[PDB]
């Protein structure tokens, strides 16, 4: 019975949800609201002493950051496999996540920390051929792209006409449901309609 | 052939010559100086599209990207094994991993984003019995915190007695000759003595 530390507007929180679609595996969404501070209290710290928001409990194996969860996730349960196989396009991919990851994750307002990072991503990925980011398969690359996009979009008001293999990427996953039910927007601490 | 776009003081390029010595693979050390932006020229561009260093040249192929040119060596030449069999301690390797190139990485000076990404590093490692960072082999994590603490270490003079299992981390990486070749004043392009 796994279980999901997760807040909705967490774009780490959200690559590993996807993840975790994709894979088929049920899990328990345990909300942790970032902007109340709900991470800092003492009894979710004795779970995940790490602290860090997503965290994934497996069992009495906890694992903290979203590309250590995802890789745990990939390697535990291999169907469908997060990364092909080809050597060349798995390097491909470990470097989109790079440059998510440690690249750019960390009047109005100019995002080009965001520019930066885009150009990088449409440079790296404009030569593999394909419906998402390395191909005609969804793989770790895509479980990136997605959340780093989301937010660009939405918290930024980035428009993506610059960066046409991002676009495409990112229009290709409006129809897979892995990716749509993994939406902040659709999860249990999100905000609502009502 | 492979080739190593290197300089000798980036701790990127140091965790990958590490790598390149424990697989045993022969290559060409080609320096580019980033203080004086050799990595700007146009040539250097047209090898390295993505222009960053450190970069692996493997025939057609160029990888950039540290962790990934480092994954993409333990999967083409998978001896000794960078990464261990126990899932749980693989994901460590991981978490340890994306601390120090996201979490870190990005009168006196005092550094105490250090001493963040150090704590938690420490709070990662110290339940890994072993005499390195997740057992008595030396895996990825090991690769990641070499140069970081010899950064740490000799550019801003950090005391490491509040991390004891990093501390016996470092001191272990003494007498490996993977990590002692690899560090930045044994490089080609590294200051001299003469």
């Amino acid at each position: 019975k796994l279980k999901l530390y997760s807040y909705w507007r967490s774009s780490c929180a959200h690559r590993v949800r996807i993840a975790l679609a994709l894979k088929g595996l049920d899990y328990e969404y345990i909300p942790v609201n970032l902007l109340k501070g709900d991470q800092f209290d003492s009894d979710f710290k004795k779970i995940n002493p790490m602290g860090t928001v997503p965290a994934l409990v497996d069992g009495d194996v906890v694992i903290n950051d979203s590309f250590a969860i995802i890789m745990y996730l990939d390697e535990k349960y291999p169907e469908p496999p997060l990364l092909p196989r080809d050597l060349h396009k798995r390097a491909v991919n470990y470097q989109a996540m790079s440059i998510v990851l440690s690249g750019i994750q960390p009047t109005a307002w100019v995002n080009n920390a965001i520019t930066k990072g885009f150009t990088a991503l449409e440079k790296l990925l404009v030569n593999c051929a394909g419906k998402h980011a390395t191909g005609d398969e969804i793989y770790l690359a895509d479980l990136f792209l997605a959340p780093q996009i989301h937010g660009a979009i939405n918290r930024f008001q980035i428009n993506m006409e610059p960066y046409p293999t991002l676009a495409k990427c990112y229009e290709s996953y409006n129809e897979l449901p892995a990716f749509q039910n993994a939406l902040p927007e659709k999860q249990p601490d999100a905000p609502s309609s009502t």
